[PDB]
DNA sequence: CAGCTAATGGCCATAATACCATAATAATAGTTTTTA
């Protein structure tokens, strides 16, 4: 690496076929599904690492860069599956995402913002007590940040286009905040 | 007668009238929204 899939917003400056097109995932999909059968309900894990070093999803970090981003994507439908804190850092992983990284994406495709963030807190309520992680320890600025971003584009957009489709972020906002950052005098 | 009347020739102000023409409001519908 860098390998192709690993050449990642050298083009393909919003979100759609990336899913669609990247005409990589769909190996990388049962791939992590089988052999996640075999590290699977045979043993979970609260922790990440121990999912990942041994893993391949140790290869998958997500970090520094479009070096980010598609690997997270790799997450995408991997999640799906994986949960449980198996995924704990990638979850940091996840609210780090958006940060200047969707917005190095921007709009990221009319429904890019969702693409990205749908699962990105989707995934936070995937649990309930495990989102006491989602809330206190390594959120940390996260949040934070995250929330001011997201509040901040997503007011417009449904401006600019039409109306409930922020409201599909409504229930995001909504979903948040048990104690959280509190960027809210802000609001 | 006396002087031609004197109501004839004319008719301007009016008030009335009209058209005729709006806000003070209060409606229509209206084109979008997805849903189906």
């Amino acid at each position: 690496e860098q390998r192709d899939p690993t050449v990642h917003d050298d083009v393909l400056e919003l979100e759609m076929d990336e899913l669609n097109r990247h005409e990589c995932m769909a190996p990388l999909t049962a791939l992590v599904k089988h052999m996640h059968r075999s590290l699977g309900p045979p043993q979970g894990e609260e922790d990440s690492v121990p999912r990942d070093l041994p893993s391949w999803m140790k290869f998958l970090h997500g970090k520094l860069g479009n070096p980010i981003v598609p690997l997270n994507i790799r997450l995408f439908l991997a999640k799906l599956v994986i949960n449980t804190e198996e995924v704990f850092r990638p979850y940091a992983k996840h609210w780090l995402s958006p940060l200047l990284q969707l917005a190095a994406s921007e709009n990221n495709g009319g429904e890019g913002i969702h693409y990205m963030v749908v699962e990105i807190v989707a995934t936070i309520l995937s649990w309930t007590g495990l989102a006491t992680p989602t809330g206190v320890p390594k959120d940390e600025v996260l949040a934070n940040r995250l929330l001011n971003f997201l509040m901040k584009h997503v007011f417009h957009p449904k401006r600019a286009v039409f109306r409930h489709n922020l409201e599909i972020i409504k229930t995001l906002v909504e979903c948040w905040k048990d104690c959280l950052s509190i960027p809210y005098r802000l609001i």
